[PDB]
Parts: structure tokens; sequence; C-alpha cells
């Protein structure tokens, strides 16, 4: 968990101008976190960049999670292996707003992240499930109590969102 130059938010909200998968790669933290649907399907965005670091690892065992236990809810979670990237993948869901589905899962989505300690992870539903990422890391600060350190690649998103929440 060897996190370099991101700026304190709030007593446990962290973030960086930085690529996910490249900080995983330097940092190999316990959790990654990524911002998955609900049959783990890791085509595009965080998802897809996570899995193509793992050579597509990540996805067979995603396909065997599915076959096992059947789909993952809206908001809900399940934990496999980081592989390369971290000890643990926590795959989270937050909602498809730009489909209908309720903002306020976005809540439920961010409370997996209180089960554990520390986690590296990107902003939810900030990709094409279409929420504003500003309100997005509004619900991290309001839910998440563990320590989470964001990774935001966009430099145009990052520099709002640091002026946004200092």
């Amino acid at each position: 968990n060897s996190f370099s130059g991101y700026l304190k938010l709030t007593d446990n909200v962290y973030i960086k101008n930085a690529d996910i998968v490249e900080e995983a790669k330097k940092v190999k933290p316990t959790v990654v976190v990524n911002a998955a649907n609900v049959y783990l399907k890791h085509g595009g965005g965080v998802a897809g960049a996570l899995n193509k670091a793992t050579n597509n690892a990540m996805q067979v065992e995603s396909d065997d999670y599915i076959a096992t236990n059947g789909p993952l809810k809206v908001g809900g979670s399940c934990v496999l292996s980081g592989h390369n990237l971290a000890k643990h993948c926590l795959h989270v869901v937050g909602p498809n707003v730009n489909k209908g589905e309720d903002i306020q899962l976005l809540k439920s989505a961010y409370e997996n992240f209180n089960q554990h300690e520390v986690l590296l992870a990107p902003l939810l539903s900030a990709g094409i499930f279409g929420a504003d990422p500003i309100h997005s890391l509004r619900v991290c600060v309001d839910t998440v109590r563990t320590n989470v350190y964001l990774a935001v690649f966009d430099k145009n998103l990052y520099d709002k969102l640091v002026s946004s929440f200092l």
C-alpha cells in the first residue's frame, strides 16, 4: 500500500491524477476496486483496462464466479483475486443512471468499500454509467469510512474535483 503523491481530501479520502492500472502495478495494494457491471463483463473503461492488465485472467475468473453465484445486484459487490494488480479485486456495481437505475444506489455501491481498511479505487458510475463524477465523489466522501485512494486519470476532471473538495 505504498501510495505516493495523493492529496488528502478528508480524513479518509485521498486523490491522485493517475491511471489506476499504473497505480496498482506500482503499489500492489491489498484491494483494487473495479467499477463493474452485474455480469462482470469487463469490456471497456476501467474494467476493461484492469482486465487487460491481467491478460484476461480477471475475465475468466469473473465468468466462473457468475457460473457459481449468478449476477451481482446493482449496488453490490464481490471479492475476487487481484492477480498481478492487488491481493484482491473488489468488483462493485454502481447504478447505470443513463439506463434508469436510481442514483441513490451509488451510496449502496460505495458502502461496499467499508468492508476493507484500505482500497485503491476509481470513482463509481463515472464512466459510461453516466453519473456526474463530482456527485460520485461527494457520495464517496459521505459514505466511505475506510481509507480510499482514488485514481482519476483525466487531469481536467481531477482539477475540478480538487477545486470543489480542497
